[PDB]
DNA sequence: TGGCCAACAAGGCCT
DNA sequence: AGGCCTTGTTGGCCA
DNA sequence: TGGCCAACAAGGCCT
DNA sequence: AGGCCTTGTTGGCCA
């Protein structure tokens, strides 16, 4: 088994991507229900409301199911992070787990700011017909210091919840419909070459920001163009009236490379 | 993916243990320097104190690198257990982590009471040429209850922590020489490492037939290295350094067994 | 406020003490549907277990309801130990919670080893007439090293959950009866002169060692003396077939020092 | 004892502020070595980085001491929080902290938004002679379903920790110069700290009128020390230590403002 | 002190 | 899909 | 290796 | 209340 990330092979590198995102659906899914309450029943006290409430729904989903942790710390405007120790088949793998809440009335796409971004971006402008570019603003992993030795890389792993909602906003004690929940795991850096080789090929898109206006710049990613170019890297947790929690859902894709959906226990938590 | 462990191959659910097996070694190791001063330097209260010493030790070194906990809790004749789900690649499982400490003035062997055996055992007696059986004492899976369904099995998974020291009579009262670390197959697997009586890395307990005491059983570290080398590890203590020296046994992509060093942090 | 509990007046030290228990009821009450549930149906697997199931229970039902945790562990008989920070007003005191779990099938008086006993004892032996000794095995504190000075006392704090229950053994799928849960707390060292000043006043008995046969020698706690002596310092959550959990019952005593009991509320955790 | 927060007297309630005060204080200390390191070291992404800094500091130093966790979230416009069990003398009591963070270049004052508010505040305005109001935006406590009866309800205690620092521009990016901790009163204790507009330490907020914007609050520590010395708390830095200076202000047993050094560990 | 703005997220909408 | 412009959050600043 | 005992808890019972 | 004696746990030891 390996230690350093970079001796692991592009597949087993998503692989443990792939467990990480796993674990955290279920997370999210056995806290579904509570989710729903909170994100629909919290006083709004004007706008905004909805970013922190994305937040901390994440927060209380995920802290629950966290693993071996490591004594290292780092401040960002990263939502949720934690640096810890991911058991697997590939080694014990020392991990910054890097994961980004977002509120949204449309369900699909999602809007990231560069420090976000897990790899270098490049795509072509639908309606510019020009090559748009944007470097990646997440390390490719965190240098911890062994006791023993040198450095160990600590594996960045990019995860996004998007909390696809609808604003009903007050009427007799809820203010908002939490609709679906959609968990998205962005490749790592080194994975550049399979997901986004040339301009034509990914799931890039134009960002949200207003370059009239002279804005920083930022970058989309499609729902649609994700899970086509993988399908496992895109999950979705959708609430109807049959249960109070989400529809325990979860796409991979099969050993002949089809896509594939099946339905998992959960528990109560 | 999978959440039924017996919908796993055998190889999958090995890699299982294996990698449960890994993060045990690493918490052990990160906490070798402590388990070290604890061991050796805590005063004798009625002798049998490595007993307590190599219990606390294990719990302190492994309650640090638990993952994602099962409401749900375990209780019997087992020094050690957490119910919990394990990220894998092939699935998220849910696991019963069961490790038993055992302090022992000897570098090879281990027994076991009926209640910590994971498999049907059956061996030749050297003296008795005879054979000897023991059902197991672990259950396969503990059932928890899905929201939205029925029963759902959490794979047990037993793991054995072996405190190698000596008697000594400086401010130490004894040495710890090393910790050994067992991972023995799940009883899915028993056609892997004890088919029949003459394949086995089993033998005779340390009980007392002619006092007529119950029956335990012992696994023994040769045999159960040579059926598969990353089973047994071994982190020991030298002059070198304070903490236990980190080694990992595992095989080749050829099939050699090779014992690598690997980078541990403060804690 | 303090932080060396020596500087604490007798008088708030058993407020702390008595904190800790309160603290401890609440979790060992919370815990009371699941213990009796493994309590009474874990396979017995011959005789032995309910020492384990009785430590066991205590700890799952504890651990849960810890505080502020202190970089500092150590090895020893006690079952259930922690150093932590408990905070306070009469300051954060550093604490080191010693508890101790047992199964009997009596419910009054408890055993403990001499490892187990908080200060000094004397009393005189009913039949003996005579006067039986024993000195405190439990340290009264264990020094933590601060970064800034010199040491640092972490009071100890010794409790007892006293498991009362009855033999049924394997019948249906219920091997025994948890009958009621018995939590002590004996007074610290520094409490002597207030609980046993002289033999002919305390709540020690005669141990249930036997001389004869040259045994080791241990000492007894009897509940009702320790209970007149001072009323919360016995508790008693007790099963009935009104609820799966034990009646919520808390004893303590009033400003005017009369004993009371009152009734309290519990969340399902 | 109580459960119930209502049946306690102010003076008892002021306790457990206090008490609660006194942990947060520890916490911060025994972190104060690495808050100092990711304050002034990380490097500044698109400025207000400071922002981040003092909430994420606050919560590694906090998450560290909680207590007794209770099975219910509190979700919203608060940077920490945790309901939680807090042991007393008073009782064993259920409590909603909430701790604010904040970065600033200002030594004195803190900023609140209505809904970090734990009182309804009246005060005269300086400029404008006016008497300025706002309703809090901080719930008394939050009801908890007990499993044997009715509601239970939970005390909200409301905390501030205030990063004071200054720009500069060596490897460091800025300079912590201390950290305040703020104890504000509950709103059962309106009549002891802010019964009428001219008795109070809260003081025009920072929006701004003229623009429309919603309206905000002040807290002056002058103001709020004077009233009772332990709610503001100090950790100040010195080229003495690489910990802040661990300083406890309190009063004596004859009501005199003390000021004493406490002892902490490395965490 | 008060209180006007600056700097930034985070997204709602509307082609 | 693009991207313009609205809102709300947090404090830096300065009369 | 086998396997006989030693050392100790932890308590059940029986006056 | 006392306290004798039963059981079961854990490994030290040695043929
Ligand atoms: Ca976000
Ligand atoms: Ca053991
Ligand atoms: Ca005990
Ligand atoms: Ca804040």
């Amino acid at each position: 088994m390996h230690q350093d990330y970079r001796e692991l092979s592009l597949d087993e590198l998503e692989s443990v991507e792939k467990q990480t995102l796993r674990t955290i659906v279920q997370a999210l899914q056995q806290y579904s229900k509570e989710a729903k309450s909170i994100f629909e029943t919290t006083a709004a006290d004007s706008s905004g409301e909805v970013i922190v409430l994305a937040e901390d729904i994440t927060q209380y989903a995920l802290e629950v199911a966290e693993t071996y942790p490591i004594n290292r710390r780092f401040a960002g405007f990263i939502d949720y992070k934690r640096v810890r120790w991911l058991p697997s088949p590939h080694g014990l793998l020392p991990q910054v787990l890097l994961v980004d809440a977002k509120a949204s009335t449309e369900k699909n796409r999602d809007t990231l700011q560069r420090s976000q971004l897990p790899m270098d971006a490049e795509f072509r402008n639908t309606s510019s017909g020009e090559v748009v570019t944007m470097e990646a603003g997440v390390i490719p992993h965190l240098m911890l210091q062994s006791a023993n030795d040198g450095v160990l890389p600590a594996v960045t792993t990019s995860i996004f919840v998007h909390f696809y909602y609808r604003e009903l906003k007050d009427v007799e004690g809820r203010y908002r419909e939490l609709k679906s929940i959609y968990v998205l795991s962005l490749p790592h850096a080194r994975l550049k070459q399979r997901y986004n080789p040339d301009p034509d090929t990914s799931f890039f898109g134009a960002g949200k920001h207003s370059p009239a206006r002279g804005e920083v710049a930022r970058i989309r990613v499609y729902f649609d163009r994700l899970k086509e170019a993988c399908p496992w890297r895109l999950q979705e947790l959708h609430y109807s009236a049959d249960s109070e929690y989400t529809q325990p859902r979860w796409r991979d894709l099969n050993d002949a490379g089809h896509e594939v959906t099946k339905e998992f226990l959960f528990l109560e938590r």
